[PDB]
């Protein structure tokens, strides 16, 4: 019912990669909420259950799959079925308990992890920050292999946690920011694994915060900046929603948008 987006690693190129991203996002997205040019994920609040999930199919080389779930309200990656099983990250709440039981709903092997799937819990137990964790290609290949293997024991946990660690920027970072896509791209461009750098940590980190002040603004105009970092560390300071779209693709739900006022 929910609907499923394809993606392999084998053989992928910067177009194949483009036509998935643009897929994930046509996914997430209705069309009926879009601000300052940059499009907002559905609220949370009234959103029927089927509609409430997309699918994304990871395939790889080594000619394994792996399915990730996604909540629509914020490309969440919520949990994954590999084979007879599935697993879901700790939930947030009780009303997001309750959604997870309409995913994968034919699986032999229901599993809930005693842990979040925040990026902070996710480090700890991978034993590595994002900053010090390769992305690419490569690593996704990889990482489609980790988490189909995790059941029978093959996979250790630092490793699955690091391969949520990957899949999760590669996939839903990407699909919120354009930016990010293109990061991915250059790395697919020339098969060449890397460690994301302060611009792409900072913009992770600040999706939320973003999404927010765009929201709230004034016009476009922020009541408050918001500090970003560049490639190479040094800050740059937002002041303006125009300055943001062509680097974040979707936002999260916030604040219901302000009326039009005639001039
Ligand atoms: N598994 C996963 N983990 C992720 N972790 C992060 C992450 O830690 N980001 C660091 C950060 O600073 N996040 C901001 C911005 C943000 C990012 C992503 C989403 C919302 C907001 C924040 O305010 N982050 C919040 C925590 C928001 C957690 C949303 N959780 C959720 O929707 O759970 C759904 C569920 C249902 C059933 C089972 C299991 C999970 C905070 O720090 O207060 C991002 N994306 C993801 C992601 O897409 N999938």
């Amino acid at each position: 019912q929910y609907p499923i987006i394809n993606f392999t690693t084998a053989g992928a190129t910067v177009q194949s990669y483009t036509n998935f991203i643009r897929a994930v996002r046509g996914r997430l997205t209705t069309g009926a909420d879009v601000r300052h040019e940059i499009p907002v994920l559905p609220n949370r609040v009234g959103l029927p259950i089927n509609q409430r999930f997309i699918l994304v199919e990871l395939s790889n080389h080594a000619e394994l799959s792996v399915t990730l779930a996604l909540d629509v309200t914020n490309a969440y990656v919520v949990g994954y079925r590999a084979g007879n099983s599935a697993y879901f990250f700790h939930p947030d709440n009780q009303e997001d308990a309750e959604a997870i039981t309409h995913l994968f709903t034919d699986v032999q092997n229901r599993y809930t992890f005693a842990f979040g799937g925040n990026y902070d819990r996710l480090e700890q137990l991978a034993g590595n920050l994002r900053e010090n964790i390769e992305l690419g290609n490569g690593p996704l290949e990889e990482a489609i292999s980790a988490l189909y293997y995790y059941s029978t024991g093959g996979t250790q946990l630092p490793t699955l946690a690091r391969s949520f660690i990957i899949c999760i920027q590669m996939i839903s970072e990407a699909a919120r920011f354009q930016y990010i896509e293109g990061e991915m791209r250059t790395r697919i461009r020339y098969n060449r694994r890397s460690a994301p750098d302060p611009s792409v940590i900072t913009l992770e980190n600040s999706w939320g915060r973003l999404s927010t002040a765009i929201q709230e603004s004034n016009q476009g105009a922020f009541a408050s900046p918001i500090q970003l970092q560049r490639r190479n560390g040094s800050k740059f300071s937002v002041y303006d929603v125009s300055i943001l779209i062509p680097i974040i693709a979707l936002m999260v739900y916030r604040c219901a948008p302000p009326p039009s006022s005639q001039f």
